[PDB]
């Protein structure tokens, strides 16, 4: 028993991280079969910053001025290309440690694994979600730019998210691995906050379910609810609302614990109008909306890679 | 900016990773050059598990009836011995990808990364702290015993913890490499409860360090303390003793932030005489014991391996 926010196993992104330095520039690099993928600001001094024309920027560059280092060995730039706002770096070798792998849009409310590099090297690995508003709340300095972001499925790497850049507040936005931006946000120094955020409903109830299969029972009470009516306080404490689709998913806790849905959902109505009352749940004061119901079987179940 | 609770990155000690069968029982080995390290209990059956007599059940075994696998591969063992609480599998082959590593006892306080594991397999990393009271607050089902927790220093794994047992209330308690329990504890199922847990100040404080890095300044008061009026304080709420030695641990990010010590504990006194009123810091709503000064560095700072 336990339950702790859990990060997938890093090795296999491990051995697909290099350095990439274009000028005075240096970032992270994902290295898989002969292409390196990397943010396209790579090509951008900080002057170029506040509006940077990247096809421009990128016009006058050539092969050869892509430092790209896999620890201590340089890789041989062979081609480029600039896809939405990723590049994409051909090089001379394939990447003998590629996993199986994809690339993966994840949706607002999915949680993945964020290994947070420097200078190619890793630092650290945690969990995080795709917030509503489409940032992650995440842990990065300046030179992390191109650490990735990645589910593990049995032996396949889906590759979701790479870092570019902070917003107000200390919170975090990036592309996925065709260098589409996840929420309204581009990559240059120019304001653009971040819509408000919301709490992640159906995250909320699988790690309810969490504490009950861990034996922390207290905030269980006897009634149920319909959805609709359950949706209705939802609006009103900022929780997104919960659909069929997510009652459907939390299918599996529910029949585990022989908790339906919306009795759990009554549960949670009451700790919303009245609060916890100095208790914890899971050694939590707050309520936690970054498990999915995957997460909690997946941790409970003891699934591996 | 941001700051999570982070993992060292696990692949280092992936590659070590190994299932080790003996008669019905499976759980998880290190493997570091042509040794595999295990819980000793792997020899066991259940009915075994009241009060075993290790050494009289590993007379009856020989090297053959140890069937150990990596991923796919079985490994010939040729040797085995026992070291207080672990079994020593001397195998023929070598694991090339065994890591610069150290064995290290760990010391109340201090934190570590675990790579949860089952049949040789991970199934995530998460930090966890050595409790004052010798167990970890972990996340451990059947067949998790022989997962191992670590820290790395740059190229160097040192190898700190190899999982046992939990004990009542959800909490976890095993060895070193060498065997030795941390605790009280013993390897059976006899009833064994952990002391009186504490809450490890200076890494409370070294938290508080990291919030104001990060901007999060409202707890900061106008006044100091002396460490003896402080800890008269700290020992009413069952916090640790803060010493001259934690204070000096301190000092880096006392430096960094430009807050003495004793100024930083009379923010501290405050907050644990008159609690957070409804405030959160660095998002969390409870005071926050499992980050080191150490760990609030390496995150601030970017540290990589
Ligand atoms: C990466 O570009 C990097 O690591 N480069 C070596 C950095 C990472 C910073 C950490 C704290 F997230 N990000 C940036 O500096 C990005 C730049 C690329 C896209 C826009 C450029 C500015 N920038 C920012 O994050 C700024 N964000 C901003 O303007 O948001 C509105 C800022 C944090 C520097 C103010
Ligand atoms: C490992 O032995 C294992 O994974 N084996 C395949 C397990 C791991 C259990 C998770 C929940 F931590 N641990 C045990 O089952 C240990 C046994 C080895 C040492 C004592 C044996 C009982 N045991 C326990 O953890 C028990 N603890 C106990 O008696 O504490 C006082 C219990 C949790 C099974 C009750």
């Amino acid at each position: 028993s336990g339950f702790r926010k859990m990060a997938f196993p890093s090795g296999k992104v491990e051995g697909c991280m290099v350095q990439v330095t274009c000028g005075t520039t240096t970032l992270n690099g994902l290295w898989l079969d002969d292409v390196v993928y990397c943010p396209r600001h790579v090509i951008c001094t900080s002057e170029d910053m506040l509006n940077p024309n990247y096809e421009d920027l990128l016009i006058r560059k050539s092969n050869h001025n892509f430092l790209v280092q896999a620890g201590n060995v340089q890789l041989r730039v062979i081609g480029h290309s600039m896809q939405n706002c990723v590049l994409k770096l051909k090089v001379d070798t394939a990447n003998p440690k590629t996993p199986k792998y994809k690339f993966v849009r994840i949706q607002p409310g999915q949680t993945f694994s964020v290994l947070a590099c420097y200078n190619g090297s890793p630092s650290g690995v945690y969990q995080c979600a795709m917030r509503p508003n489409f940032t992650i709340k995440g842990s990065f300095l300046n030179g992390s730019c191109g650490s990735v972001g990645f589910n593990i499925d049995y032996d396949c790497v889906s590759f979701c998210y790479m870092h570019h850049m902070e917003l107000p507040t200390g919170v975090h936005a990036g592309t996925d691995l065709e260098g589409n931006f996840y929420g309204p946000f581009v990559d240059r120094q120019t304001a653009q906050a971040a819509g408000t955020d919301t709490t992640i409903t159906v995250n909320v109830l699988a790690w309810l379910y969490a504490a009950v299969i861990n034996g922390d029972r207290w905030f269980l009470n006897r009634f149920t609810t319909t959805l609709n009516d359950f949706n209705l306080v939802a609006m009103k404490y900022n929780y997104e609302p919960l659909t069929q689709d997510h009652v459907d998913i939390l299918g599996p806790l529910s029949a585990q614990t022989g908790i339906a849905v919306l009795d759990m959902c009554a549960s949670l109505k009451e700790l919303l109008q009245n609060g916890m009352n100095g208790r914890t749940i899971l050694g939590s004061a707050l309520l936690e909306d970054e498990f999915t119901p995957f997460d909690v079987v997946r941790q409970c179940s003891g699934v591996t890679f």
